């Protein structure tokens, strides 16, 4: 079994902690006087950027807090406007948060050795990826194929992007594919796609941590946190959790 | 739970017995003083209309009468000339075979009442499906979505055409979908698609009869004749087999 692996981008292979979009989601909302936590603004991470914005205006607190200031819930105009602001800020600093996360490369290197194809589903737009891919390639990492919510009719909770990878790589049986990701969104996407869903933790968005505070964080603590991210993935569709790409192969191994 | 049903065209919903092509081939060869029969025409089943002429070209008996005529043996030219003097003849007589099979119209309505999105895949090229379809619609039959080998890379044996219906009808698990067909290769497409596969028999193709050797074929013979088709099916990978489109809902029911 297993003829192909499909990787999330920002959080699984590139951008540790998935930080590019973070402050921005918070920024646009703060200019309106709403203010949300780095937590909420990271719940629906995985979705098509605009959907991600739309989801933020829909959470009760946010959606309520909003009403308390404008005396009415958020309009398309608003969100549509908020996205336009997001679109240019994120677009400007997007080049930085783009270097591959410490580990992957060797793993892909290994995976391609046993003749395994590498696909790639993502939350960024086509216009965005153009960027993230060039530099990500320049730093070594060029999956065999890339899909975006533009290529298909719908965002990410749907398998749609995955199908296009399978169609492109040329692997028939949906259950001959591993889906590695770092968010709740991916879990579903993998399960809905009918694939083996693996979910990395350290570097993920879930855990949501950099380094000078993971590699410089108190044992228990961190272990206690990994343990919180691990459950979320499992209790959200996920057949296996991992603490990093090094442990991936072994999972494939066990899928026998 | 069964959410969608991908129906095949010729043999399943239109052209009872699938005779559209059978006549064209017998026709193109007739011209070139090379008489071929209904079985030794049917015999090289499925394949790409082009590579079919190719097959028929290698039928010992055909390659022998051919050489008796032109004193050579078919060439890359002849094949082309043939697959070309094929399409035009098809386009010209194809509407006579886009008449919905007695049964199917009345059944689609019933799935429709249950909220089951209707899809379909095929072998006929877009150039042809457009014709066949247009007539079919004009006669009360029109699936929610259509797909031709052209809509995707590789042809039929692969799951690509189902992955695209699913994507368009909007149904998640491939296994919340039933694929109904009238051929061996039709079963493969479903299994590979990873969806419950069903085979319809009296609509021929694998059977090869018409209403005058079915509607009037002797009992002990028709049956002895049916069982063989039912077996070829079960062998090539179908989960179920129904003598008619009617049972289809009893099966969807059994599957639940
Ligand atoms: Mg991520
Ligand atoms: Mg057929």
């Amino acid at each position: 079994k297993i003829e192909a692996v499909i990787f999330d981008w920002a959080g699984t292979t590139v951008d540790y902690g998935c930080f590019a979009p973070l402050e921005v989601f918070m920024e646009i909302f703060h200019k309106r006087g709403v203010a949300i936590t780095a937590e909420e603004a990271r719940k629906p991470m995985g979705l098509l950027k605009i959907d991600h914005v739309r989801a933020l205006t829909e959470m009760p607190r946010i959606a309520s807090e909003w009403n308390r200031v404008f005396r009415q819930l958020p309009t398309e105009a608003d969100i549509q406007e908020m996205y336009e602001e997001f679109e240019e800020i994120l677009f400007a600093i997007l080049p930085r948060y783009a270097s591959p996360i410490n580990a992957v490369k060797e793993v892909i290197a290994s995976l391609r050795e046993r003749g395994i194809k590498i696909g790639s589903t993502t939350g960024y737009t086509r216009e965005m990826m153009d960027i993230v891919a060039k530099e990500a390639a320049l730093q070594g990492y060029k999956p065999d194929f890339l899909v975006t919510p533009d290529d298909v009719p719908a965002g990410r909770p749907y398998p749609w992007m995955c199908y296009k990878n399978a169609m492109e790589l040329g692997v028939y049986p949906m259950n001959h594919m591993i889906k590695v990701g770092d968010t709740v969104s991916d879990m579903k996407e993998g399960r809905n796609a009918g694939m083996w869903t693996v979910g990395v933790i350290l570097g993920s968005s879930e855990l949501g941590l950099t380094e000078e505070e993971v590699e410089n964080m108190d044992s228990v603590e961190l272990r206690e946190k990994i343990e919180v991210v691990r459950n979320r993935f499992v209790e959200n569709g996920a057949h296996f959790t991992i603490e990093t790409m090094q442990e991936l192969e072994s999972v494939m191994e066990h899928i026998e």
